[PDB]
């Protein structure tokens, strides 16, 4: 047992990786991609940077390391391997991760059938982040990759205009829903071809959400413990809540009707990605029996105050304890 590894220069530092991994040239912690020869697969090789240089660093490698092996579904970036040059704790100082090398982003103007495929398949990924209890929150065209295939990967890996309305104010205390707000955003876009809120700053992003939305109702200032949040709100022009069909001129009215349900200031209202999935507008790829759920992931390993040693043995027995994928 243990690989064999080789040495090599890459980009400005050093890679020991097992020999199973060839080829690798930089697109890049740094990256390289690389063939895995025992697989048939190509692969992103990440190389770790300083990943027990504090506490904060160690604790951040563990916990970016926990959920990478936690995550086992289609549409979630999944991991494929984890290694160590380090033969023991003692010599433990680098961490490489190997996950599927995705050809592109959806940052890299569709059919209505294409747009339905994509969708679905973030919502399908995000039914499962979500029943982890676990909240992206930076969902946006880059952080979603794709295949040839229109295969499409949810991405843990900057533009704001994504951003779900309450996390703008600084609301903390954050529904999964704000994932919901940044999918519809994500539709809207692959609907039209263009950004649906481009704001050059936070105050002209919320304008132009409220001119869409329409500004809160009675009903959400209730919600609203922020006196200085409910003053400004207040003193504002009630403006209604604009027609999505003359946004979005010549959509699927199917597609506008879930837009509709996503793009809801009450983060309470939106609909969730379970609900999603079973919309009419997915009828085509919806099935009930194929859309898994993940076991909750534990977070608490993160309220702890630790020493960076601990951090790092944590993360080695993490290391050591990896099965790939069968
Ligand atoms: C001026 C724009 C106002 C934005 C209003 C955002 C309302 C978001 O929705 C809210 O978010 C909270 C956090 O999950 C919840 O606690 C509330 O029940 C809910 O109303």
């Amino acid at each position: 047992e243990r690989p064999t590894f080789y040495r090599q220069e890459l980009n400005k530092t050093i890679w020991e990786v097992p020999e199973r991994y060839q080829n690798l040239s930089p697109v890049g912690g740094s990256v390289c991609a690389a063939f895995d020869t025992k697989t048939g697969l190509r692969v992103a090789v990440k190389k770790l940077s300083r990943p027990f240089q504090s506490i904060i660093h160690a604790k951040r490698t563990y916990r970016e390391l926990r959920l990478l092996k936690h995550m086992k579904h289609e549409n979630v970036i999944g991991l494929l391997d984890v290694f160590t040059p380090a033969r023991s704790l003692e010599e433990f100082n680098d961490v490489y991760l190997v996950t599927h090398l995705m050809g592109a982003d959806l940052n890299n103007k569709l059919t209505d059938d294409h747009v339905q495929f994509l969708i679905y398949q973030i919502l399908r990924g995000l039914k499962y982040i979500h029943s982890a209890d676990i909240i992206h929150r930076d969902l946006k065209p880059s952080n979603l990759a794709v295949n040839e295939d229109c295969e499409l990967k949810i991405l843990d890996f900057a533009t704001r205009w994504y951003r779900a309305p309450e996390i703008m104010l600084n609301w903390m205390h954050y529904n999964q829903t704000v994932d919901i707000w940044s999918v519809g955003c994500i539709m809207a876009e692959l609907l039209t071809g263009r950004t649906l809120f481009p704001g050059t700053d936070h105050i002209d992003q919320l304008k132009l959400i409220l001119r869409l939305v329409g500004t809160p109702g009675a009903e959400l200032l209730k919600k609203i413990s922020s006196e200085s949040a409910r003053n400004y709100i207040q003193s504002l022009t009630q403006m209604p809540k604009m027609n999505f069909a003359n946004v979005f001129i010549g959509a699927n009215p199917l597609a506008v009707d879930l837009l509709e349900k996503m793009l809801v200031l009450d983060s309470d209202k939106r609909i969730t990605a379970a609900q999603a999935l079973a919309h009419a507008y997915f009828a085509q790829y919806h099935d009930p029996d194929d859309e898994p759920v993940a076991d909750p992931y534990d977070q608490s390993s993160e309220s702890r105050d630790l020493l960076i040693d601990e951090w790092k043995s944590l993360t080695y027995d993490e290391v050591i304890s990896f099965v790939p994928p069968p």
